[PDB]
Order: structure tokens, then C-alpha cells, then sequence
DNA sequence: AAATTTGTTTGGGCGCTGAGCAAATTT
DNA sequence: AAATTTGCTCAGCGCCCAAACAAATTT
């Protein structure tokens, strides 16, 4: 057999610990810490909009790499991702990827 | 001009703002090395579950368990909520 | 020149939607 | 005692979808 990866460490960024030692925690935490940061800030008013704020700022980075690891290529993009051509051909417009 | 931004420290111990969108970049930037070219199959749930978890944690939290004040918090229906709440079984 | 991709358009369905409501819970 | 939130239902419609095609591009 070989060893467990759980869906958590798929996805990892590198972060440097309180030993000065570069460790690998997953994406979630970055989302966890980007949002705990942002409602440090907005004190008090109102937000109507955090799901597509997010979504925004993940969608981009998604099919920007993705484009270039397919290199320019939709039906493969959407494929790999498991969206359909039709809905990735819009996102791309949405961002101006295109 | 930049709400989501996630903190970083660099060689000379300072620490600086980076956007979370510069994040998701290496996280996939790394994903994508580590994998051979072994065709990736459903990379849009995978990301989606990878944030959806971390949002609702955090705003579920945020409005202290309160349901009605969060969906209006997001952009999205209280019964979306739940059904994603249900999804992760957060609920 | 064959194979693949792009850029449409079409229609079925499912997912997100607000509204409505009684019951439970917070105030 | 009143106000808010929950849990559920329910049409409507808006998005996602595969299927199909011809034209453009890549192989």
C-alpha cells in the first residue's frame, strides 16, 4: 500500500512555522485567514455580497492556470475542470479571459 | 482597494499582505506539479469544496449559528444554505 | 486532408429563487 | 408577551447542461 492524502492536502500552500521550518498547510486555511482578516475590518457596516466576493477572487486564479496548463485550449479546460464548455466559455468572458 | 488578502513573512521577517487570489495560484501551481500528467477529472468540486467549507465555517460562525443573518450576509437564499450546509454536514 | 477545436443555437432539467407558513427559539 | 429564526413547501425561471452543427485551426 501507499500512504493517505487527505482531500485537505490536495491543494497546499507553503507557510514558514515558529521554528523558521517551511511547512505546507492546505488552501482552506488561507480562505480561513483572508476572511478573519476582512471582518477585523468592516466595523460595522453591512455586507450583502461575501459569497460571490469570494468566488471572484477564486474563480480567476482557477481558470487563468488551468488556461495556461491547457494552453488556450476550452474543450480540454472544461473537461479537467468538469464544467461544461458552454458554462467555461462564459466564466472566461465574465473575467475577461478571452 | 483589495478586501480578501491573506497575511505572508518574507527573509527579513516582515510580514506584508498578499491577496488570497495569489494563494489559490500556488496552491494549484504546486497540485498540478506534483500530479504527472494523470488526467484531472472534476477540479471545479474540488476547489469549490476546498472554499466553501472555510466560507460557511467563518460566517456560520461570524452570526453566531444564526442561519437567516448569514444567507443575507453572503448573496445567496437561506435555503441554498442549508443545503449546503447539509452538503459538508456542517448543519 | 483528417482530426480537433471553436463558436454558435436549442431544449430539457435542475438549482437557486422569494414567498408563505406553523412551530420553535431568542428577545 | 413579541419578535426573530427556523424548518418546509412550492411554483417560476434562470442557469447548466449535452447534442448538433458548420466553420476555423491544428495536427
Amino acid at each position: 500500500m501507499f500512504e493517505q492524502r487527505v482531500n485537505s492536502d490536495v491543494l497546499t500552500v507553503s507557510t514558514v512555522n515558529s521554528q523558521d521550518q517551511v511547512t505546507q498547510k492546505p488552501l482552506r486555511d488561507s480562505v480561513k485567514q483572508a476572511l478573519k482578516n476582512y471582518f477585523a475590518q468592516l466595523n460595522g457596516q453591512d455586507v450583502n455580497d461575501l459569497y460571490e466576493l469570494v468566488l471572484a477572487e477564486v474563480e480567476q486564479p482557477l481558470l487563468d492556470m488551468v488556461m495556461q496548463y491547457t494552453r488556450g485550449n476550452q474543450t480540454r479546460a472544461a473537461l479537467m475542470m468538469g464544467i461544461n464548455r458552454g458554462t467555461l466559455r462564459k466564466k472566461l468572458k465574465k473575467y475577461g479571459m478571452n
